[PDB]
């Protein structure tokens, strides 16, 4: 219940899980609160305390804008923060098996949320099941999002960019220096994350300051080469200045701009984040990772292509319907409360929504490659095409291109295609296997029988949890005891992947081959 860390003693709490016990330390601080003069700076190291920090409840989530699009609807509100928002949010959580393990493998979760939202205290990120079932230690941290995490005046240390990434990094450092005291093995640390968390994971594979802070990596529904994941220096500076103008902070001395922004209330900053771009989309990442010359020393596409990344094993995957979640945030004709049959004209309007800065010819090229039908008369054709357009462009084809490029430098890589729709999914049926709804299976929520999942879903979560644990401990995501399908490595030639479902788990080849040749080879030219 009392662990001695290098900055002071922390008290945890006992959780009863599946007739066993897990020790949770919720809300350990891992940096100086980035407040006052420290707003927009890289996280500063923490000063020793002499009392017993009571790590007995989740800490503040970082300041962020809330999804208010569907008040009272669990499908959206399950992602909104469930603790107070504050700038004082650089805290992390540890779940250790009980009895305290000897040399446990460590899983570090990095949440997504488009680099603008997210918190580690969400119900679907509860690491106690993994600590109970697989006897790993699960760590998760809060890191700054939006402008407070990623405002960029490149080269200027008052606002250098990538601060939320450096938050993630300082937490990884904390695990290196302290996790042995919890029974963890600092030499067996696997990062995993979803969406922007997955893009975050992939960027730690590229950052030299992260090389020695983890062993292996898991990327769920995201990678740095996704089109939303990295902001250019020109965009980043134009957005910093547009924020300055919007807050009355325009100055000629760039440091005076930052100091001005330091006296604004977080709410002033949050309110104006949405407007630093002239045309947004449901996938806008207004303030995100940039090439700062510190965390990121060059354009990550160049680093990937030329093999400049940590050489290790990766597990990468995507969900069958990544794109549908974003259609009900602006695409015309779409609604979670009907079946969203749209017309050709609504489809064309939807491309304007999702590709506003793209030429007419670019948008016609999407239409041409996605509207050659197996049946001109299926009424869901355009509804499903727009989902696939958004899913393939933003998630699936970048994840596949990342995995090809990464594996060509010699490392084992494993790719999955998650195609199970949760029986408890609150969103409608036409949205399918949505973005983010593999996470509850990874964290083992269906292992709780009291929670209305089916038996087939319990079995699927059990096999997924074991494959993820075996990947973390041993670099190999097999389930070896229950005559399971062997998961083959993904190679750039054959491109084998494993499907995850309740019925039959299958080895397939060349996911979205026709679609990704469009997105990866044609569309970037437009
Ligand atoms: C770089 O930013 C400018 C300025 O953006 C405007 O001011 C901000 C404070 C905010 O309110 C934005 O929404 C404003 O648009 C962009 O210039 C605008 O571009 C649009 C269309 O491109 C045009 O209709 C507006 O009149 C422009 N406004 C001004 C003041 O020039 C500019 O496009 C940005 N560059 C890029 C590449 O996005
Ligand atoms: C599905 O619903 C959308 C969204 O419309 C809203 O939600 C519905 C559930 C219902 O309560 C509507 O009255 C709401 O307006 C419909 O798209 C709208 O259609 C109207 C028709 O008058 C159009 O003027 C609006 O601009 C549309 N709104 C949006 C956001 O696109 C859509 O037609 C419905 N589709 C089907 C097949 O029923
Ligand atoms: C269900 C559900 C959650 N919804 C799914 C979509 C919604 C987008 N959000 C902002 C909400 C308001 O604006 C549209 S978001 O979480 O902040 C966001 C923003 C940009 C992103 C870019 C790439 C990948 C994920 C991103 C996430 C949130
Ligand atoms: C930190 O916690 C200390 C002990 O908390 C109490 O005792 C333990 C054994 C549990 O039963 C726990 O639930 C109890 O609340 C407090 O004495 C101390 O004041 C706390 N420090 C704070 C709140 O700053
Ligand atoms: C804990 O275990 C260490 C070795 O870890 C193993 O080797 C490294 C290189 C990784 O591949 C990792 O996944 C493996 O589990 C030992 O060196 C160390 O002394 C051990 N310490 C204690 C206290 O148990
Ligand atoms: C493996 O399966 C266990 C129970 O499965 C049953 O017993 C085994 C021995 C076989 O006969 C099997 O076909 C039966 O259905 C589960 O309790 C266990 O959690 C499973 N483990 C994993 C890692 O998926
Ligand atoms: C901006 O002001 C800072 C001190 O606040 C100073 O170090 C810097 O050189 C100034 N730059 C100018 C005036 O261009
Ligand atoms: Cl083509």
């Amino acid at each position: 219940i009392i662990i001695a860390t290098k900055n002071g003693k922390v008290r945890g709490m006992q959780l009863t899980v599946f007739g066993g016990t897990v020790t949770a330390f919720l809300g350990i601080p891992y940096a100086q609160p980035p407040l006052g003069r420290l707003r927009f700076k890289k996280p500063q190291s923490l000063t020793k305390w002499s009392d017993i920090w009571n790590a007995t409840k989740y800490a503040n989530s970082c300041c962020q804008n809330i999804d208010q699009s569907f008040p009272g609807f669990h499908g959206s509100e399950m992602w909104n923060p469930n603790t107070d928002l504050s700038e004082d949010c650089l805290y992390l959580n540890v779940w250790i098996p009980a009895p305290k393990p000897k040399n446990a493998t460590v899983l570090i979760w990095i949440y997504g949320g488009g680099f603008q939202t997210g918190t580690s205290s969400l119900h679907v990120y509860d690491g106690k099941f993994l600590a109970r079932v697989e006897r790993v230690i699960v760590v998760s941290m809060n890191y700054r999002v939006g402008a407070l995490g990623f405002l960029a005046l490149p080269g200027n240390p008052e606002a250098p960019g990538n601060m939320g990434l450096f938050d993630q990094q300082l937490a990884l450092q904390w695990v290196q220096k302290n996790i042995a005291a919890f029974g963890g093995n600092p030499k067996s640390v696997t990062l995993f994350g979803e969406s922007a968390g997955a893009a975050s994971v992939s960027l730690h594979l590229l950052s030299p300051g992260s090389h020695s802070l983890f062993t292996r990596a898991i990327l769920q529904s995201g990678s740095f080469n996704a089109p939303w994941a990295v902001t250019s220096l020109y965009e980043a500076r134009n957005r910093t200045l547009n924020l300055a103008k919007l807050t009355g902070c325009s100055r000629e001395n760039e440091t005076e701009i930052i100091k001005c922004l330091r006296n604004k209330d977080p709410q002033e900053i949050l309110l104006n984040e949405a407007f630093v771009v002239p045309y947004g989309t449901p996938l806008s990442v207004n303030f995100g990772p940039t090439v700062d010359g510190d965390f990121l020393t060059d354009m990550p596409d160049i680093l990937l292509e030329l093999g400049q990344f940590k050489k290790t094993q990766i597990l990468v995957g995507v969900n069958k319907d990544e794109g549908t979640a974003f259609l009900v945030y602006g695409a015309p004709g779409f609604s979670k409360d009907n079946n969203s049959i749209i017309t050709r004209k609504e489809f064309q309007e939807g491309l304007k929504i999702f590709f506003p800065g793209v030429s007419e010819f670019g948008k016609e090229s999407i239409l041409f490659h996605y509207t050659d039908w197996v049946d001109d008369q299926r009424p869901e054709n355009y509804r499903e095409a727009l989902g696939d357009v958004v899913g393939d462009y933003n998630f699936i084809c970048p994840a596949l291109e990342f995995t090809k490029k990464f594996s060509e430098w010699g490392n084992n890589a494993f790719f999955y295609y998650f195609e199970h729709r949760s029986s408890k999914l609150p969103w409608p049926e036409w949205m399918g296997v949505m973005h983010g709804y593999e996470i509850e299976f990874v964290f083992g929520l269906p292992l709780e029988r009291r929670d209305q999942y089916t038996k087939a879903e319990e079995i699927l979560s059990r096999s997924i949890v074991k494959r993820w644990a075996n990947f973390a401990k041993y670099g190999n995501p097999q389930e070896t005891q229950n005559q399971s399908t062997s998961w083959p490595v993904f190679k750039s030639t054959e491109q084998k992947y494993l499907t995850l479902n309740t019925e039959s788990t299958r080895i397939m080849t060349k996911l979205r081959a026709q679609q990704c040749r469009f997105w990866t080879s044609f569309f970037p030219k437009v």
